[PDB]
């Protein structure tokens, strides 16, 4: 019953896409504790065509994604623990710092 | 024709509730040239109840709002700018500044 998520694990949503769980984990894990709550998400494409700066290329070697992909903050939702259906991996360190790097720019914080 | 959204202006949005933009004004200038594209926006809400570190109270003598509100920066979300619907007004840079600490604290950046 207690619907663990954690930041920096990729997750397939239904907005059915994947996204990488953004959101800290204190509030991540009150919404596991209460059952209901906002999670904080950032979708992913497969579309590596332009990686812009406000965007994330993420490895499929490390993912559970089948192919390169790209994070895509600059389209950060919220959504309800209800709407998180399956985990399917988790993005490096490496790359969750340069997703931090990216939700910076994108939200204009210095 | 030309849509013009700045960071720290209220909006009245399409999710009909009040938001501040949040997203740079480099991406929110592209997406006034181009007629299209990906706001990122903070709900506000009239319930001040509780007003947690991740949500910033806003005054109402400042922000074209008639009550005091807070932002609720754990409820952010990406819009289409079709969906802003009408401008309402703007928090002060203290307000904004508190937005940023507030942002930062929920999508753990440091």
């Amino acid at each position: 019953p207690e619907l663990v998520m954690r930041r920096g694990e990729i997750w397939q949503v239904s907005l059915q896409r994947p996204a990488v769980v953004v959101s800290n984990d204190r509030a991540n894990a009150t919404a596991t504790r209460l059952g209901r709550g906002v999670i904080t998400v950032v979708p992913v494409t497969s579309n590596i065509a332009k990686v812009y700066p406000f965007q994330v290329l993420l490895s499929a070697t490390t993912t559970g994604l089948q192919v390169d992909c790209k994070a895509q903050a600059e389209q950060i939702r919220s959504i309800a623990t209800a709407a998180l259906l399956r985990p399917i991996g988790r993005v490096s360190a490496a790359e969750l710092a340069q997703l931090d790097e990216a939700l910076k720019l994108h939200l204009d914080l210095w």
